[PDB]
């Protein structure tokens, strides 16, 4: 029935985002995706803790899809028969059945193929949600990404003027809920069958073990920071499926920030520090103007510290004396 | 002294609102409403769980008060002597004596009679607040409701273009604090003052047992879910006196929403979820454009599923194949 | 090398604002400040509770610094020997070097000299940052304060019409994390060292025991209620370091309100309560239409009432009968 040119796009792992245009000539296309759910025992902090997590293609967050407004998205999303659970996906870019739930729910061994059209602008979360008390447990098991959808045109400021982005990196923030024993340590489970009554009562209660990017503390560190030069425009896209968030670039701003993530809106400006809703993606886009290391934090300060919810920047470039300058170094007192 | 037209209006239950107009050729008009407190014990659970509740017109949430800007609302507040505690009103739409309520404290057996001037569009909270640390106790035991003041040209855009809705509903969320026994069982309560100590208590950790729609788990679900039919233009105003809430439909959007919910403001567009802040209203339109189930819930998804926040909507009307298709169901993997 | 006309500004503690123009005719200057760090064992509640707190100028939160857009800001910070630990300090208005933290750390007995340029405008969070674990625990125990950044034009409402305040006021909030005994009590301790473990380990919990604005329950209240008189426009600034607030002016609106604090983007009008985020600052005017006693909350009211979040106003002038009014007195329902 739709006679559209097919694409197929190979997704990669975040922090980092598949290739794709911003401003394009391409009218729409079926563009088309793979996703294979993978259950699996994971260490999500510098003290070897283990989770019970479940992915959407091996990683936390998913990966990010990208495509252009009217496009047509069509998602082949495979549960091997290696896993334990049936499982589905949501997408809140799309319009119907439960954001395409309703018509996904896979049992290990199957596999189904969905297609949405892709009519709103913006970044979305997708997550699983095979119904029930199930929802909130596989989607704080890790089952969640996010898909932007472009316009056209490219981004602008609201104010005609064209924003055009250097790099993006994908920022998927995840509470993570591990109980703990009598003597206080955490907990290990044979499986993820055997993790859900304790984690459950853990998760009414409200208050997350963890709270990190890119499924672990210190994922977007050392060897894994991300990179930038004075000069080049980052676009910084920031999901969670469940819980709020507030990013802030220490040392830095948003200069163009859609914090509910929405591109038929324009861009706030200037912003320190900016909200993610639970269950939404947001962008901020920064010109870096200093050398040196930034981190990427929620500036829920315990959280990010304690908890796990920080990213660094390292960023090469010459340093600017008129922007700031330590005057007198550390000297005593007179 | 103020000689204008009284126009008398018949509160209905939520979710339902009272018939109103949208654009009106009225001019300014005293609008009459009545409220009668009634503290009562109710079950707020499918498991039978009890509480004490203190509630406008005998519902959580109140009912939603409907007027246009530059009307005088005149509430008689009505306190019978079957209950046990003082009372007031305080309208975050108001002007002066703390919204109202410093004119307002009412003993039982005793009413009231309030007016108030509404010069602020949009959607408001009310709630009591009779001094103190019973505020918070009136209001987290259901004793808040929302009032909306619309333009007398109705609805706009932001872009000069009308926004008119088929239907509104009112989608009061209540966070709840049950404390449980020794065993781990909620307790119940002869009285709202036998229920204060331990609820209080409670309440100062911060972490709701239950977080519900119109008063209930399940309320707004089967034979009391949400209706609409492809085409239609819903307007869903949400309120919590209290706490934040994420509102979003999924399967859809908000296709115009005032998440501040004050009309003076242009509506952002195609949201995936938006935020109520606690102490507040807001409204999100949205036509739809698929049939089926929808659920409405807070995108905590623990909250949502776990706790008690989700409503249904069934809609009625044709499958559009375009916007969303199974292009192939579940099988075997190849 | 930076040869511009030098300003020194004698700082004031909050609420209070030192004098400045809202719009000036000056260009450019260095603006010079200190802050003076003193750690200090303080009273926090009516009840006689105990925190170690960290302060910049003996105040919680620290002074509010006011410049204008294209300034630059000399800030001399000074740890006295009579501190135990070392500190430094952050601007999110500043851009580089971690805000100013990488170049300002000084130990007890020293003092460092910073500059930065004021590009960004609006209201923005200045912090303590000493690394690690460090941060969360020196800006919950008070070590935060503000800077707005004015344009030279002064404030507008972006719809080219000039917003000018009467007077300002800064409400810094802070979440402080106590904990208590076996009895229930709350606990003192000898020295900010000898209070970290437990308060850690409390603070990791995300719940606090205190939220207070200008630094202790009832602060801003009695003789140090806040003032205003009909017909005067106040600015209330609000900064909130770490923790999501939700301000509310109980018995008035916010009339022009930057809630993510940055005057590149237009204000909202007409808010019941708005929202400000952890890290940031925001700020909000309004006009007084009516006398009386006003409280200034956040409303999440179990905070504001049980907490200790709440300030008052009292404002002077003439009540308005079309506004409000108590039409009928409290009687025997008929
Ligand atoms: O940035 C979106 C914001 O900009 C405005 C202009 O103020 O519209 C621009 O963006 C639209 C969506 O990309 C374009 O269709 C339009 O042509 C362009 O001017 C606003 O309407 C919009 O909210
Ligand atoms: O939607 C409110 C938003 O729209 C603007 C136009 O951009 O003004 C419209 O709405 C006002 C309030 O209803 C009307 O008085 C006005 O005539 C109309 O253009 C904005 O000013 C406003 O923020
Ligand atoms: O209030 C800021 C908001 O107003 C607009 C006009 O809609 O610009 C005004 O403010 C700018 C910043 O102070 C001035 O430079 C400009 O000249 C003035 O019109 C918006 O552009 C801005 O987002
Ligand atoms: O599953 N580990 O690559
Ligand atoms: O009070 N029950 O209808
Ligand atoms: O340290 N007291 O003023
Ligand atoms: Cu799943
Ligand atoms: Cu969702
Ligand atoms: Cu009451
Ligand atoms: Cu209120
Ligand atoms: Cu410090
Ligand atoms: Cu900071």
């Amino acid at each position: 029935d739709l006679k559209l040119p097919r694409q197929k796009v190979e997704l990669v792992a975040p922090p980092f985002v598949h290739a794709h245009e911003q401003a394009t000539k391409q009218g729409p296309k079926i563009v088309e995706f793979k996703l294979t759910i993978e259950e699996k025992k994971v260490v999500i902090d510098e003290k070897g803790t283990t989770f019970q997590a479940m992915t959407f293609n091996g990683s936390m967050p998913g990966p990010l899809m990208v495509v252009h407004e009217g496009d047509y998205v069509e998602t082949t999303l495979v549960n091997p028969a290696t896993n334990t659970m049936p499982h589905n996906i949501d997408f809140h870019s799309a319009t119907g059945a439960l954001g395409g739930g309703a018509l996904t729910l896979i049992n290990p061994g199957e596999q189904v193929v969905l297609r949405w059209k892709a009519t709103k602008t913006g970044v979305f979360v997708y997550h699983c949600a095979p119904g029930g008390p199930m929802i909130p447990w596989h989607v704080v098991s890790g089952m969640n990404g996010a898909v932007m959808v472009l316009p056209r045109d490219g981004l602008n400021d609201g104010k005609g003027h064209a924003l055009k982005y250097d790099k993006v990196y994908y920022v998927g923030e995840q509470d993570m809920y591990v109980p703990r024993d009598e003597k206080g340590n955490f907990k290990s489970y044979d499986s993820p069958g055997e993790a859900f009554t304790d984690t459950e009562e853990m998760m009414k209660k409200l208050i997350p073990s963890h709270v990190v990017f890119n499924g672990k503390v210190g994922a977007l560190t050392g060897k894994n920071a991300l990179t930038a030069n004075v000069g080049e425009n980052v676009l910084i896209v920031h999901s969670q499926a469940n819980r709020d968030s507030r990013p802030h670039l220490i040392g830095g701003h948003g200069d163009y920030v859609w914090e509910t993530g929405k591109f038929g809106n324009a861009p706030e400006v200037g912003l320190e520090t900016w909200f993610i809703r639970g269950g939404s993606a947001g962008a901020a886009m920064y010109k870096f103007m200093q050398p040196g290391i930034y981190a990427y934090v929620t500036h829920n300060l315990i959280e990010a510290a304690d908890l796990g919810a920080t990213a660094h920047f390292k960023v090469e470039g010459k340093w600017n004396d008129d922007l700031m300058t330590q005057v007198k170094a550390p000297a005593e007192i007179p």
